[PDB]
């Protein structure tokens, strides 16, 4: 019933995560997104509610995928012998933020900030749902172009979300904060915070602050390009050394950076179109 049901198209992209192609379904013609993950190389399993051995991504992603918001819903799935195959969201036209800032460099604050804080509602919203997304990262973010609406989307590294300790990591290391590289052990929340930390220097320096695990560990950090009195500010809060540092999403929501933030449309017609 699969092949059946969606049209294969071009592969959008490749790696860690798998194959993704993009896909169109033939009952209406809505664009998807059809990801392929092989048995093999999926390390953490889950089960749903009804109680079958799924791939953690869906267990994920279908507590995430109800109602709307700034994540990418899974619409369906479906397993092979050696694969799974996820259907989701393919919004038309669309481009990663990766290809987005190292097409236009660095970003100008305004549309930064819509940007940045599009990411902490999605990201509220996950913590919320249960889910810890935990590769928060430039190429894990979809623009709608046109709407001008983030989207999040590979959840291959998540976990439930918990109040104890993580002692497992696989997101991207130079996203990775400074308590898991020296004691291989982070706390969900403040990790998270830690990577919105980079992802926000990216999107205001067109790169990433830190190379190195000495430079994260050491954790100081130099703006190559002219950026605010605040935006400063709230960067290195976000990346301050000890997790207890940390602004919570309130406080980074709170912050006199993040005030007077355009609307998605707003953001699509003045900096998109
Ligand atoms: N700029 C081309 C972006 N291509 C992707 C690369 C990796 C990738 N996988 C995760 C990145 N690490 C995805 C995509 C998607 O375009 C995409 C999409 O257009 C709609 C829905 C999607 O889920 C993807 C998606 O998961």
């Amino acid at each position: 019933p699969l092949e059946s049901q969606y049209q294969v198209g071009p592969l959008l992209g490749s790696g860690g995560f798998g194959s993704v192609y993009s896909g169109i379904r033939v009952s209406d013609n809505l664009p998807v997104a059809i990801k392929h993950v092989e048995k093999d190389r999926i390390s953490d399993w889950g089960e749903l509610p009804n109680g079958t051995r799924v791939p953690m991504e869906v267990v994920l992603l279908k507590k995430v995928s109800s109602g709307f918001s700034g994540v990418i819903r899974l619409l369906d799935w479906f397993e092979r012998p050696d694969s799974f195959v996820l259907i989701l969201e393919r919004p038309e036209p669309v481009q990663d933020l990766f290809d987005f800032i190292t097409e236009r460099g660095a970003l100008q604050e305004e549309l930064a900030r819509s940007f940045f804080w599009q990411v902490l509602e999605a990201v509220r919203h996950c913590h919320n749902c249960g889910v810890l997304h935990r590769d928060i990262k430039d190429e894990n973010i979809l623009i709608d172009l046109n709407r001008g609406e983030l989207k999040l989307i590979d959840f291959g590294s998540g976990a439930l979300l918990k109040d104890t300790v993580y002692t497992d990591f696989d997101g991207t290391r130079v996203y990775s904060p400074p308590e898991w590289i020296r004691y291989h052990r982070y706390h969900g929340r403040s990790a998270a915070v830690w990577s919105l930390g980079i992802l926000l220097y990216d999107m205001v320096c067109g790169d990433i602050p830190f190379e190195h695990d000495e430079e994260i560990i050491r954790g100081q950090v130099f703006f190559r390009q002219r950026v605010s009195s605040e935006c400063q500010h709230l960067i290195r809060w976000c990346l301050a050394l000890r997790p207890s540092d940390r602004p919570t999403f309130e406080e980074i929501q709170n912050h006199p950076w993040m005030q007077d933030v355009l609307l998605p449309q707003e953001t699509a017609e003045i900096h998109l179109h």
